[PDB]
């Protein structure tokens, strides 16, 4: 149940993440000072950012290290890919 | 209704975002391509990011400036406030 | 000596970051690890980064606050150049 | 010269980006207006952060590569640490 663990936590994670967007919401409604808003929104990206590398690192250790041992134009377009990928997360 | 403007547009993005979220517990849930979970994370970043550029704004614009009026001891103490939100954002 | 303090104090955290781009050079010439290389490179946008901020942190407090004085058009412009300029550190 | 092609243009960057730091400081002593000062940082860590996206490629392609070829426990190994390196860039 190695899959099966780590999709139970990305969900918990996702979960957690959707409960933070609902209390944005709340704090808006309720017209709380704008950096406490703020301080919410970064933690918030913040989770979002640790459940990418997460996925970055699984999906590295898996598809990445599966297409060195395919070959040579397979692991430079996976490699490609998730450099592009990074450099989204980046910004 | 100009806070009554800005206030249903906040919560319009907000709403937006938590469908995101909920977006990525189904990506997660099919076991959706890594790196397309990982595009609509940065997309969703990003939303809050814009989200968070939009509220300092506002906090600039309202409260930092109204502290101008009040003194020198008022305004440091706002900026230093809004300097060190924008440092948690930042990262 | 307010402005020369802040002055001075700018001029050697740029000097430091300067010689750490000589650094990753000299580190790029000698072939070393790849990951060292990168945490020079994070450690040196770091140092950037905290420079930026003391900077926005001066601004906030000198011109946006002196365009408070002046009115609301005169505010509204700084604010607008302001979360602009934050908008491109975040990236 | 394929190792010989990207040394010498990731020497070439980081010139450049070492002249920018330059800049900076004489920005810095010439008092130019902060909000310019910040544009030349963000474009100085920008610069920065592209420089380390194509060292991630590089290193993703032959170092994490090589270690697929190894073995489970090496590829584990250059996966955990290229991801701790990615979380330092993410900041």
């Amino acid at each position: 149940h190695g899959y099966h663990k780590q999709k139970a936590e990305h969900l918990k994670r996702l979960r957690r993440i959707e409960g933070q967007i609902r209390g944005l919401q709340r704090m808006v409604d309720e017209d709380v000072y704008c950096i406490d808003i703020l301080t919410q929104v970064s933690a918030s990206t913040k989770a979002l950012q640790s459940f990418a590398l997460q996925l970055l690192e699984e999906h590295l250790r898996h598809c990445v290290a599966d297409a060195a041992l395919k070959g040579g134009t397979e692991i430079d377009a996976k490699v490609e890919e998730a450099t592009k990928a990074i450099g989204r997360l980046l910004r």
